[PDB]
Formats: C-alpha cells, sequence, structure tokens
C-alpha cells in the first residue's frame, strides 16, 4: 500500500544520501513523502547509468515505464512507481523536468566531449537542476514561480561541486567533465590530468570552476525567505552540506584524485537554523 | 655537416618506422633524404606530446624553433633542423602543413572532444594528413597538384587506421577518438568501452569507420600512375603496409584493446612491384 511504498522510498533516501535524507525529514508529512518518492526517481536513474551492466538497455526500459507511468498504464510492483503515483497525484508536479533528467542521464551512457563552461551548464540543468525543478511543487506550495531560478543554480553549484571533488573517480572511469577549453585557457594538460597532477595550471582551473559553484550558491542561499518556513533549514542545509567540499578540497591542497560525516552534517542543519 | 645530419635522421625513421623507412629507402638520394628531415619533424612533435613529461612547455619550444626556423633565424646543434634546412633550401617544400601539424600536436595535449565523423576528419587532417601535404614536393615534384587529394585520403586512411588498433591503448591515456555521435548511432556505450568490451554495437561502429578507410585507401591507391616511377611502389607499399591491419583486425574478432612483421612489409612491397 501507499505507507509501505513511501517507505521503502524513506529507505532509499536514507542509504544512498544521508545529506538529503536528513535535510527533508523536517518536512511536513506528505511533502516529506513526496521528495523521498522524487528522489528515488533521480537515484534509480542515476543508478543505472553509473552502475548497470548493460545501462543503456535498462535506462530505455526506465524511460518506458516512466510513458506508461504518465499516459496512467503502469501497472507494477515497484515501490518507488507506486510512490510517485500518488505523489504526481497530490501535488502539482511537472513533468517536464523529470523527462529532462532522463535526457541527461542519456548524456552520461557516453563518453563526455564537454569543451565550454556552457557545455557545462547545459550537463549540470539536466543532471541536478531538473531535480531542484522536480522537487519544488513540494517544497515551495506555491511559490514555485519565485524560488525557480534559484533553485536551477543550486543545482548547478551543487553538481560543480561533485565534478571538482570527483575528478579522479571520473577520470577512473574515463569521464571528464572539466571543459577543455578551460583546460587550454589555463594550460593543464590531458597528460597532467592522467597523471593526477595538482599544479598551478590545475588550481587555477579548480578556483575558476569553485568561484562559480559559490556564486551560485550565494544566489540560491538568498531565495530562502521566500520558502515557506519549513524548507528553509532543509534546503539551506542541504546547500551548505555540498558546499562544505569546496573549503576541504583547499584545505587538503586539491588533492582530488582519490567529506561530511554524519556528525558534521547535523553540526550544519544546526548551523543553518 | 649535412651528411650526417641526414644520417642521423635515418637513424630515427629506422629506429621509429620500418614501414616508412623500408618504403622510402628505394627513393633516389636527395629525396630520400629529405623525407627523413621531413619524417624526423613529425616524430619529433609527435613524441613531445605523446611521451613528453612536459609536453605543453616541450611542444611550446619546439614551434619557438620552427618559427626561428622560417625566418631564417635558429642557430642550432639539432641534427633535425640542419637536415630540414636543407630540405627546404633544397625542394619547394610548403611550410603550410608543417604549421598545421603543430596545430594538430596542440590537439593532443588535451583531452578528445570528438563529436562526429567530420570532427574526426579535422583531427587526422591536422596529425596525418599533413604528412602527406609536406612529402609531396619530394614525392611527386612538379606533380603536386594532381596528387594532393589523394595524399590527404591517404592520411585519413592511415590515421583512422592507427585509431583502430589503437582503441585500447588510447582509453588507457584517456584518449578517445571515437565519435560520440556514431557511438549514440550504433548504441555502443560508454561503459562498454571502459570495460573493453567487443559487442555487435562496436562491431557495426568500428565496419563504419574502417569502411570510410578503405574507401580512402582505394582513392588514394588510384592516384600511383600520377607519381613519377619512383614514388609509386613506396607511396603504394606504404599504403598497404597501413591497410593490412584492419583485416587482421577482423581475423581477431575487433580485439583492438591492446601487426606487420619486417618479413611482412618486405612481402607487401614486393607484392606492391
Ligand atoms: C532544494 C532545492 C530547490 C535543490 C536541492 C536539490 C538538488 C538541486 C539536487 C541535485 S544534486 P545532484 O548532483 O543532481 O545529486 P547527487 O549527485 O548528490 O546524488
Ligand atoms: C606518401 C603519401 C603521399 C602519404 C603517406 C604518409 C602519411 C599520410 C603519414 C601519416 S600516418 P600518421 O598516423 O600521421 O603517422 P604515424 O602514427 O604512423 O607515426
Amino acid at each position: 500500500d501507499l505507507n509501505n511504498a513511501y517507505d521503502h522510498c524513506k529507505n532509499i533516501i536514507e542509504k544512498h544520501s544521508k545529506t538529503f535524507s536528513k535535510a527533508f525529514a523536517m518536512l511536513p508529512k506528505h511533502q516529506k513523502r513526496a521528495v523521498w518518492a522524487i528522489y528515488a526517481f533521480c537515484r534509480r536513474a542515476d543508478d543505472i547509468v553509473d552502475e548497470g551492466e548493460n545501462p543503456k538497455e535498462e535506462l530505455e526500459a526506465f524511460a518506458v515505464e516512466f510513458d506508461l507511468f504518465m499516459e496512467g498504464r503502469l501497472e507494477t510492483e515497484d515501490p518507488c512507481w507506486i510512490a510517485l503515483q500518488d505523489a504526481f497525484e497530490r501535488f502539482p508536479l511537472d513533468p517536464a523536468p523529470f523527462y529532462e533528467m532522463i535526457v541527461g542521464q542519456r548524456m552520461d551512457l557516453y563518453p563526455k566531449t564537454i569543451d565550454t563552461k556552457d557545455d557545462l551548464l547545459h550537463y549540470c540543468y539536466h543532471v541536478a537542476s531538473t531535480v531542484g525543478l522536480m522537487l519544488l511543487p513540494v517544497l515551495a506550495p506555491g511559490k514555485v514561480s519565485r524560488v525557480k531560478t534559484g533553485a536551477i543554480e543550486l543545482g548547478y553549484a551543487m553538481q560543480i561541486t561533485n565534478i571538482l571533488r570527483d575528478i579522479g573517480e571520473d577520470l577512473d572511469n574515463h569521464r571528464i567533465y572539466i571543459p577543455k577549453q578551460m583546460m587550454i585557457e589555463y594550460g593543464y594538460t590531458r597528460t597532467d590530468l592522467h597523471n593526477k597532477k595538482v599544479n598551478e595550471a590545475f588550481i587555477q582551473l579548480w578556483e575558476d570552476l569553485a568561484q562559480d559553484a559559490e556564486h551560485y550558491y550565494r544566489n540560491a542561499l538568498a531565495t530562502l525567505p521566500e520558502y515557506p518556513v519549513y524548507s528553509r533549514t532543509p534546503v539551506g542545509g542541504a546547500a551548505k552540506m555540498y558546499r562544505a567540499i569546496i573549503q576541504t578540497v583547499r584545505n587538503n591542497d586539491y588533492q582530488v584524485f582519490g567529506y561530511v560525516s554524519d556528525q558534521m552534517k547535523k553540526q550544519i542543519i544546526a548551523e543553518m537554523q
């Protein structure tokens, strides 16, 4: 039934993102549950692409399930779809960012060809900004249009942050998200990258992106007063638990070729309060 | 002196390309020597990028030496520059493809962002077709304009062939030259590639490119009668020693994630005769 389907999504978010599970555990009941179901959609699609053996076939099957879902023709025992069906019935969730997140995950089926910062922002929009857009009707009922730009920019901030701390892990998987034109601009070579070398050129490039992320975090945090009261600490705390990674990397001399404990998360959420 | 400078380039080509050294050892003396010096220019630039510790600094220094060379202001003991200076003084070598090869090697200082076949041909033009263009005044004196298109296409054929047999070695070095749009077209995923998997999608993609290479080889070989007699077996034999790789790969079930012995080279050159 519905309560058990959502409970399955609660376990998914608690297992895969203590950051978001702690942040949004404070939301009122039905909005909290919707967040769980929306997270589960994003987590399933991302896990298919990043950890599936036949990711393209499995993502096509997931996309077809979402097609059936949107036509009201999905018969399933999947708790994530059962919960999401209620969330869409209960709140004016917009299907567009759900479709666009699948487009983003399609991007990650193939090797990267990120040339410019605009290419990078296009990627971040589809795999991260869309998450913000999916959530907005439940985080800010009736106020979506006012907080929308900040939610897109929070997606940019968080995904740029992920990229900046995942350079080595991504490289090991033959994924490169650093824009080629920025490597040319700063003189950071593919051989430097392959050798996992931190040098002056790397630090200049890394700081360029990190300063853009910091700009986007500031813009997003400035919109917190426009959310309803129960979403302000959840959204601001989630933002600040991601942003914390940047100063840690700096304090680690930019060694990102290999960040926030649960107590540290609790501290960040209380500080935000 | 000049004889020793060229002899140093003879040793370079004999050490790094038994294919080209055997092919062009049949050329008349002064044209043979020019080929050695031209090869040495290409080999030095490629070795800087592919095996140098600080490739960008070393390629900038090489480019500055070529700037001085072209102004007649290079004072050097480098036998490769001494030999090339005579080749430029002796034959109407065109500086343009030498500059363009340096542009191509600059491309390989950074990770690849090859999206389309046209992107791939652009790369092959600058790192391979340019070699053909550098050589044409010594392989076909007075007849450069007639054989030029075939020489560009031979560059495409040879470099596509290199890419098709180097997929694994390039992947290990975080280089991907397969066009992303072709991976999408045939359904060959980044995870497949990372896993070094040969599947139906890979074979379709590989054959698509191999058939383009075979087309370019046929066009190039059709121009052999327009070369002077002493270049026909050298150029045709070099072409056929590279082309041989394609059928071997097919006979090896497309296993290119890890080709022509010296006797096999001698056999191909005699067959071409
Ligand atoms: C609360 C609002 C409006 C936005 C916060 C949530 C958001 C943009 C999540 C996307 S971060 P992302 O990188 O896509 O997801 P993970 O890699 O952390 O799993
Ligand atoms: C004889 C003519 C006109 C063209 C033949 C030479 C040519 C196009 C050589 C370039 S092959 P390329 O891949 O650039 O060089 P290597 O990787 O084999 O060292």
